[PDB]
């Protein structure tokens, strides 16, 4: 019942079952990551002018992908802004949980918001790709040997000139624990760039962070270049 127990039990299935351990933890209720809401830094950036420039540039077909959406809080936020948003998670339970949590959302009924059980590493990239991708508590969930494929998949999922927002969390330092892995902007930079493929347009410390997130989180905005 203790959070530390739930993390220890979670890290035990990931060692025994691997990627299939995520749907196991979702249906078993062991979801110590679920905060019920989007992180404040995401809203403040979008409502800022540095973020406004992206929301006003938004075309009438701007597509947003939220890998590892969980219950799809961030995905529902981007749909509320007018984006054709897709929430993708490996767990079919989580996708079913997101569809209940946002059942009354006008965007789920209209189709702007969509929740699908997809594999970030396996699903077919749409031809038009994605104008924006948001990664929170997904890169830090992947084991270290999957970060390079993560950045490789991000290079093809984001269209040229598109945006990849990465809320780097948790920035805990030398903590060698499993999920959630301690990450920094450097680890995200190495995975994304294999000035090769991306441009770090913004790297900021969020003004309004969750209290447990203070000092362990940075919002980084990447642009896909040629
Ligand atoms: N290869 C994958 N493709 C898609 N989703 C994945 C993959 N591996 C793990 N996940 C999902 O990533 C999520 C990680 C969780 N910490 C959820 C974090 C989620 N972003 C939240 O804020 O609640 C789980 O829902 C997993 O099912
Ligand atoms: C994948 C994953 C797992 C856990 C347990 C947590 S945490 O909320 O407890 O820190 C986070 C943020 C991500």
């Amino acid at each position: 019942a203790t959070r530390d127990e739930k993390i220890t039990y979670l890290r035990k299935i990931i060692g025994d079952k691997g990627s299939d351990a995520w749907d196991v933890a979702w249906q078993e209720g062991v979801t110590p990551w679920d905060q019920g809401k989007i992180q404040p830094p995401l809203r403040d950036f979008i409502e800022s002018n540095d973020g406004k420039a992206l929301v006003n540039k938004k075309s009438d077909n701007a597509r947003v992908l939220v890998p590892g959406c969980g219950k799809g809080y961030d995905a529902a936020y981007f749909a509320s802004l007018g984006y054709e948003t897709l929430g993708a998670d490996l767990s079919s339970t989580a996708i079913e949980k997101a569809k209940e949590f946002w059942a009354e959302s006008p965007e789920l009924k209209s189709g702007k918001l969509s929740f699908q059980t997809l594999d970030f590493f396996k699903f077919e990239v749409p031809e038009a790709k994605y104008d924006l991708v948001y990664d929170y508590t997904f890169f830090c969930a992947l084991p270290p040997d999957l970060r390079a494929p993560w950045g490789a998949r991000m290079r093809e999922l984001v269209r040229p000139g598109g945006t990849l927002i990465t809320l780097v969390y948790p920035i805990d330092g030398a903590r060698s624990g499993g999920p959630p892995y301690s990450i920094d902007v450097q680890k995200v930079t190495d995975a994304l760039q294999g000035g090769k493929y991306w441009t770090k347009v913004l790297d900021i410390v969020p003004q309004t962070s969750s209290p447990d997130h203070v000092g362990r989180e940075r919002l980084v905005v990447w642009e896909r270049i040629n």
